[PDB]
């Protein structure tokens, strides 16, 4: 571990270097610096105002662009929308004591996925703090008077600088394909006026690119010495048929509502080209966030992919195919026995990239942030290193940078066995994972693919496979799984796909097969109640096969059979035998699995005396809430239930129970609904320590179906994608046995998850029926509420569905 790391959250990075310190602006008003691109230091403090590091008081001192949006305003509503800013050092601008040389920050204020706009600030120094000068592009303007939801900003054009643009005949007057026949906004051709960035071209002047979804990215010429875009003036289209708007600039990428955002472009002289870096798909973990890259030898486009695809798109189409896919979701998967510990490294949703092209070296870094797996929508930002392909294009390291550089390389040390990953077009939830080849001495690939390689000079890397030539380099990176610096590759084919490589150990069959016995752990095979996942491989395309000492209690995969109630506990062996080549290990697990034991009936709220008693003794009666759990006011009437006397829940009162009517994690409730109408959310069996900690037994959950429901920390979703009927009896029901939650309907298991919060342990729990904290109280009867210490059997819940 001779590298080291220090992480940040910043969110759209715009990198950017004073003296010899990195420095990343991101959305939130966050930013972090850095001598090393590798240890990361965080010097705001995010919203807080006033005393805002990069605006002091930032709403004065923005209140330019927050009377159009980004305050307290529509989704910005109980805050602010600061996104996406963009920096860089000005050394012609004339500051407000006519002196010379300034930073720049450009920023996004939104308040819908289309009422946006970008100003900037300037500050002479890069920690700030930064002051209002402009805001000047705007998005979601109307064509009347116009109003949103949670807003009462007059979305009319003449709010924005237009009518002053026209003043100073900067613009002829306002255009009409910006406004839809009901005078919306016409956001299928124009952008949504977000993510800037600004960039010097071949004889440095400077340009702005920005835009989100919506119509797409539009680019403009900005005066060098006040900041302000000087606007094209005129209509028309570019020799190529794309989009130049009088005020929007001219299009550059995207269109017709499809993603693409986060742009960033880049000149670079050693080849003379624009390099054009753009993010698409959804920012989340389920987003499918992805980097994108084309080239133009004109700031202004046209700009082109590795097959000369437009980035502009022809109609509103699938993008997966224009771009070429630099990096998107991935992981070095860790199968059984392979070193390090967990997972493996990978990314969920990685994007809105910026880049550093260091001036004398040509030395180049991609700057950005990722989600991760099973981590939710947490992020950090990460640094992949680029080089210059042989074809102009900079390929993308596999792994965050850590100090390594472009290198002689030696053909013995390339070749081996390496992980591949390969990137594709495609891009949503799923994550690319690897597979395993071999570059053999003479210069074929074989394993999982096959095909050809050559190391040209001392780095460049030619990869063939299946008829496709990837083109970029080998060079030596930090795998932190293994903890050490191993070979490399990333490379670009014609149809811009890369693929990725990074090299494994040398490692005998022998060498290979031990290490898989030593990872292989099934944990707590003594007191076994649920199936046991027997894992198939191990590293390598190592072979493990499962043997059974008795298959009545455990199959070959793993399927366990609970002997009855009352039954002895059966045992029996499982050897796992492991095969790569001809060699093998063996490993046994001697497994334990335990019957049935009956979950044991603790409080019965039967209704049956038209009282809220518990005929079992141990717990209090009932109380009556109102409409939310923590008030009083209702009615409960007693009609007649599915088994004698049933409560009537009128929709506006509701039922308490006892505080620690559960108070473990092996448990179980039984009761019996016929619900008289259905409101999302609205509970029957309520239980909660406080309102971010609590769990719900819901008839119409947020999918419109039954599921047992709990939040905050953490949300779990128990769905059962099955329907409840109305003025009708259903019988519900679920298990909670340390971690294992089941859920039945009608006696039928509809749901068995993994993971379920323990949340009536710890401290002590409110509980409630058919009212919450939240959400309409439950209109109708419920019966028979038994709650058990003990997850139920299934037999035992067959029975309860039974009379
Ligand atoms: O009394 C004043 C209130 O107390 C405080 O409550 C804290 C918040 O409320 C709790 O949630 C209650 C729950 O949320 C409402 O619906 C909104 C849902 O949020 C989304 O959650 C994500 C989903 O979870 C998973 O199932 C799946 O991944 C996602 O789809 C969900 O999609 C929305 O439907 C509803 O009204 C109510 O039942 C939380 O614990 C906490 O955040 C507040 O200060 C104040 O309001
Ligand atoms: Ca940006
Ligand atoms: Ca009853």
């Amino acid at each position: 571990k001779d590298p080291q790391f220090t992480n940040v959250s910043v969110h759209d990075p715009s990198i950017v270097k004073d003296g010899d310190t990195y420095y990343i602006f991101g959305s939130h008003i966050e930013a972090a610096k850095s001598k090393d691109l590798m240890n990361w230091e965080k010097f705001t403090n995010g919203y807080t105002t006033p005393n805002n590091k990069l605006y002091g008081d930032l709403s004065k001192n923005l209140a330019g662009s927050f009377k159009w949006a980004g305050e307290n305003d529509a989704d910005s509503k109980g805050g602010f929308a600061v996104w996406a800013p963009d920096v860089f050092w000005n050394k012609d601008y004339v500051n407000e004591d006519g002196t010379k040389g300034a930073y720049m920050i450009y920023y996004s204020v939104s308040s819908t996925y289309i009422r946006s706009a970008i100003g900037y600030a300037v500050s002479k120094h890069i920690e700030g703090p930064y002051k209002y000068v402009d805001t000047i592009v705007y998005s979601g303007f109307t064509k009347e008077e116009a109003y949103d939801a949670n807003s009462k900003i007059n979305k009319k054009w003449t709010n924005t600088n237009i009518p002053k643009l026209i003043e100073q005949g900067k613009l002829k007057g306002v255009r009409a394909d910006w406004f839809h026949n009901d005078g919306s906004y016409n956001n299928r051709d124009f952008p949504n006026a977000i993510d800037p960035n600004l960039f010097y071209d071949e004889k440095g002047n400077l340009w702005m690119a920005y835009g989100s979804w919506s119509g797409g990215i539009f680019v403009l010429p900005m005066d060098k010495t006040t900041g302000k875009p000087i606007y094209p003036g005129k209509d028309g289209k570019t020799p190529d048929g794309r989009l130049v708007d009088r005020y929007f600039g001219i299009k550059i990428a995207g269109g017709y509502y499809q993603s693409g955002e986060g742009t960033y472009i880049v000149y670079d002289k050693n080849t003379d080209y624009y390099y054009l870096y753009v993010t698409y798909g959804w920012l989340g973990a389920d987003g499918g966030y992805n980097m994108r890259q084309f080239r133009s030898t004109s700031p202004t486009g046209p700009y082109v992919d590795a097959k000369g695809q437009s980035a502009v798109l022809p109609g509103e189409v699938d993008n997966s195919p224009y771009g070429n896919k630099i990096m998107g979701n991935f992981l070095f998967e860790r199968k059984v026995g392979d070193p390090g510990t967990g997972i493996g490294v990978g990314y969920v949703s990685p994007g809105h990239n910026s880049v550093y092209l260091d001036r004398k070296t040509g030395q180049q870094f991609l700057v950005f942030h990722t989600r991760f797996p099973q981590s939710g929508e947490y992020h950090e930002v990460r640094v992949h290193q680029m080089f210059m392909n042989k074809n102009g294009w900079p390929v993308v390291a596999p792994y965050r940078y850590a100090g390594e550089k472009l290198e002689k390389v030696n053909k013995q040390d390339v070749v081996g066995e390496y992980q591949l990953i390969n990137h594709g077009k495609d891009y949503s939830a799923d994550i690319k994972k690897q597979i395993f080849v071999r570059l053999n001495r003479n210069n074929t690939i074989s394993g999982d693919a096959t095909g050809t390689w050559r190391k040209i000079g001392h780095n460049q890397a030619e990869i063939t496979i299946d008829g496709e030539t990837y083109d970029g380099v080998f060079v030596r990176q930090w795998d932190p799984t293994s903890k050490r610096y191993v070979m490399a590759f990333t490379a670009l084919s014609n149809e811009g796909v890369s693929i990725w490589g990074s090299k494994l150990a040398d490692k005998t069959d022998e060498e290979i097969v031990e290490d898989v016995a030593s990872d292989l752990d099934l944990g707590d095979t003594d007191h076994v109640v649920s199936n046991l996942h027997l894992p198939t491989e191990g590293t390598r395309h190592t072979v493990i096969s499962w043997t059974t000492s008795d298959a009545k209690v455990v199959s070959e995969t793993g399927v366990v059979h609970r002997p009855e109630v009352g039954s002895a506990p059966v045992t029996a062996t499982l050897t796992a035998t492991i095969t790569k080549g001809d060699a093998t290990a063996t490993k046994v697990f001697h497994i334990t699995v335990l019957p049935y034991e009956e979950a044991k009936l603790t409080a019965h709220y039967s209704f049956d005396n038209n009282d809220l008693s518990d005929s079992t003794g141990n717990f209090g009666p009932g109380t009556i809430t109102g409409n939310r759990i923590d008030n009083e006011g209702g009615t409960i009437a007693y009609a007649d239930g599915k088994i004698g006397k049933a409560a009537v829940l009128n929709g506006q009162s509701g039922i308490r129970l006892p505080d620690g009517l559960v108070s473990s994690n092996q448990y179980s409730v039984s009761l019996w609904v016929k619900p008289e109408q259905l409101t999302t959310h609205t509970t029957t069996f309520f239980g909660a320590k406080d309102p971010n900690h609590w769990i719900s037994l819901v008839p119409q959950g947020w999918d419109g179906n039954t599921m047992l429901w709990s939040g905050s920390s953490p949300w779990y979703d128990g769905r059962t994608f099955w329907k409840i009927p109305t003025g009708q009896w259903t019988h519900l029901a679920f298990s909670v046995d340390n971690g294992a939650v089941k859920v039945y309907i009608n006696g039928v298991e509809k749901f068995s998850g993994t993971n379920f919060p323990d949340v009536f342990t710890g401290a002590n729990a409110s509980f409630a029926l058919g009212v919450n904290w939240w959400d309409p109280p439950f209109k109708g009867l419920i019966d028979e509420l038994r709650i058990y210490e003990g997850a139920l059997t299934p037999s035992q819940v067959t029975d309860l569905a039974q009379t």
